[PDB]
């Protein structure tokens, strides 16, 4: 095979993107070991969906797993009728998702479960796969002949050839593994052929954050979560939290091996000690540091120009309510909070005006790193910690180091009752997760 491994990709034809999935226990050969997963068209990861604006998308999950599972179709603005956060597909039942690709879309998106309380085992376990949404802005010249490559971020441990049970201390912390994936493989070598590579990053861990850093090289990024940037932006690392996506630039410089690694990293887990008394929480401390793949630049690597722009972000008009949500961590229960209750599906929390601009001060009051999803409308980030965002894109997920507080602009869109939450998404299956309806 190509000495990269990426997902099959299924695309759209004639507008029309039909498919049929089933969600099955499938053994399957992984870094090297036998291992049954739970995958999605019996891969790991699932199949990569590629589809343009106004196709429509037509796919039916067929559940073959033990236990109740459903899709979220994570960062795509369109109705929660379709992408509904409180249905359930028993086992060994169907649904049809139908839905059509947003006018003013582009990106990087993905499909996973979202079912209260069963997130964390079923995503671990190997249920998740990419949706790219193609764009106009990919046929210019910088983008066009820039070498492309999706890489899917997710870690996984094993236990008698099956994703490793959960723990207290998982449910606590969010689980994390040793073998940390690339396309669900170990450390895979990107021979590039172009001096441009175009590379779609998604962070599908349960809670493993990666900073990355490309030996030698900057990034250059061109699009988040759910769009572009408005012109490309330098960064010497980037760090995506679970659930976020990216799309950078590389520019190889000169001949030669580079590593691309996940850098050390404290997002506050924590472990448990005894010294003398407590049987006391302890800080984790840093992710050890990780080599995610080997890059090989090219002979001669002359990188194209970057181009001048991107995207024009969109003016939004004013908003009209301000929210406020804190988070909050009992630890030691395993219990997550926002505005101090937990989840309950038969609670709105917010009830907002659809076509109107809300902002959204979202708090941090724990210890850990948590990253911040809404479904449905994705959002304008204007600062975090104080410090305001160095460019203009739309996200669906937004970091919060401990302490922090992130401002975020919220156009509502589709009517209907969606959620927000955690995703680290154990701490959603605990609790942190709350109900808005938009009107
Ligand atoms: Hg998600
Ligand atoms: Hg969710
Ligand atoms: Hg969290």
């Amino acid at each position: 095979g190509p000495s990269f491994p990426e997902p099959k990709v299924v695309r759209s034809q004639g507008g029309l993107l039909s498919l049929k999935l089933s969600a099955t226990p499938t053994p399957l050969a992984i870094a090297g070991q036998r291992a049954t997963l739970l995958t999605y068209g019996g891969s790991f990861p699932g199949p990569t969906l590629r589809v343009r604006p106004r196709d429509t998308v037509r796919l039916t999950l067929e559940n073959r797993l033990p236990e109740p599972t459903n899709l979220h179709w994570h960062g795509l603005p369109i109705s929660p009728k379709v992408d509904d956060p409180f249905l359930e597909i028993p086992p060994g039942e169907s649904w049809t998702y139908e839905f059509t690709v947003p006018k003013e879309l582009a990106g990087t998106f993905w499909y996973h479960p979202h079912l209260h309380g069963r997130v964390a085992p079923q995503l671990f376990a190997g249920l998740l796969g990419a949706l790219v949404v193609e764009s106009s802005l990919d046929a210019i010249p910088e983008l066009r002949e820039a070498e492309e490559h999706l890489l899917v971020l997710k870690d996984l441990a094993l236990q008698g050839g099956r994703p490793a049970p959960h723990t207290p201390m998982d449910w606590m912390n969010g689980k994390e593994g040793d073998l940390v994936l690339v396309n669900g493989a170990l450390r895979p070598t990107l021979v590039a052929q172009k001096a441009t590579l175009r590379l779609r990053l998604l962070n599908a861990s349960n809670a493993r954050y990666y900073r990355l850093a490309l030996q030698d090289h900057p990034l250059y990024l061109i699009a988040a979560d759910g769009g572009f940037l408005e012109e490309p932006l330098e960064v010497s690392e980037l760090l995506l939290a679970p659930g976020e996506r990216a799309e950078v630039l590389v520019r190889l410089r000169k001949e030669g091996r580079f590593l691309l690694q996940a850098l050390p990293y404290d997002r506050g887990a924590m472990g448990m000690m005894d010294m003398g008394g407590m049987a006391h929480a302890m800080p984790q401390g840093p992710s050890r540091p990780e080599t995610l793949l080997y890059l090989i630049a090219p002979k001669n690597p002359k990188p194209l120009p970057l181009p001048k722009a991107l995207s024009p972000f969109p003016t939004l008009p004013a908003p009209v309510v301000t929210r406020r949500l804190v988070l909050t961590e009992d630890m030691m229960a395993a219990r997550f909070f926002i505005n101090g209750q937990v989840f309950d599906h038969r609670r709105v929390d917010l009830k907002g005006q659809a076509q109107t601009v809300e902002v959204w001060e979202v708090e941090n009051q724990g210890d850990m790193d948590h990253p911040f999803h809404l479904h449905v409308h994705p959002f304008q980030v204007l600062s975090v910690g104080g410090r305001p965002f160095p460019y203009r894109a739309w996200k669906d997920v937004v970091n919060l180091k401990a302490g922090e507080v992130a401002r975020l602009l919220v156009p509502l869109r589709e009517k209907g009752r969606t959620v927000f939450h955690c995703h680290i998404v154990e701490h959603e299956d605990r609790g942190m997760m709350g109900v808005l309806e938009v009107g």
